[PDB]
C-alpha cells in the first residue's frame, strides 16, 4: 500500500512544482496554514548535500502543520542515478542502515531514476493526527547519513 504511482515532468515543469509549497520559512523550520496545505519536496536538488530532501528550497527543514489539515505532498526525484523514496514514519533517529521503520503511515515506494531529460514525480494525500513523525528515504544508508527530517504536527 505505498504509492507507486510515478509520473515525469521536465526541468521547468519541476521548477514550477517546487514553488507552489504553501508553507513559510523560518530558520530551518517550515510552516503550513490553512485548511488543505501542499508540501512539495525534492531528493537532492543540484547543488545540494548527498543524501538530503529540499523542501521549500531548505534542506531536511523540520514541518510544522495544522491539526486537522488535509496534507497534500508531492515529491520529485532529482538526482541523477538513484532512486529515492519519501516516506513517513513515527520511528526515530538515528536510523539503521537498513531502518525499521514500520509501520508507514504514508509514502512513496522507491521512484524511478532520472533519465530521457526528465524526472519521476508522484503525489498522495496524508490526514495525520497530532504527534511528531519523519520523512525518511529506504534506500540502505540514506537515512543513517542524514536524508531525514521531522515533522510536527498541532
Ligand atoms: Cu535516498
Amino acid at each position: 500500500a505505498l504509492d507507486t504511482t510515478w509520473k515525469e515532468a521536465t526541468l521547468p515543469q519541476v521548477k514550477a512544482m517546487l514553488q507552489k509549497d504553501t508553507g513559510k520559512v523560518s530558520g530551518d523550520t517550515v510552516t503550513y496554514s490553512g485548511k488543505t496545505v501542499h508540501v512539495v519536496a525534492a531528493a537532492v536538488l543540484p547543488g545540494f548535500p548527498f543524501p538530503s530532501f529540499e523542501v521549500h528550497g531548505k534542506k531536511n527543514p523540520t514541518l510544522d502543520i495544522p491539526g486537522g489539515a488535509t496534507v497534500d505532498v508531492t515529491f520529485i526525484n532529482t538526482n541523477k542515478g538513484f532512486g529515492h523514496s519519501f516516506d513517513i514514519t513515527q520511528k526515530v533517529p538515528p536510523y539503521a542502515v537498513m531502518p525499521v521503520i514500520d509501520p508507514i503511515v504514508a509514502g512513496t515506494g522507491f521512484s524511478p531514476v532520472p533519465k530521457d531529460g526528465k524526472f519521476g514525480y508522484t503525489n498522495f494525500t496524508w490526514h495525520p493526527t497530532a504527534g511528531t513523525y519523519y520523512y525518511v528515504c529506504q534506500i540502505p544508508g540514506h537515512a543513517a547519513t542524514g536524508m531525514f527530517g521531522k515533522i510536527i504536527v498541532k
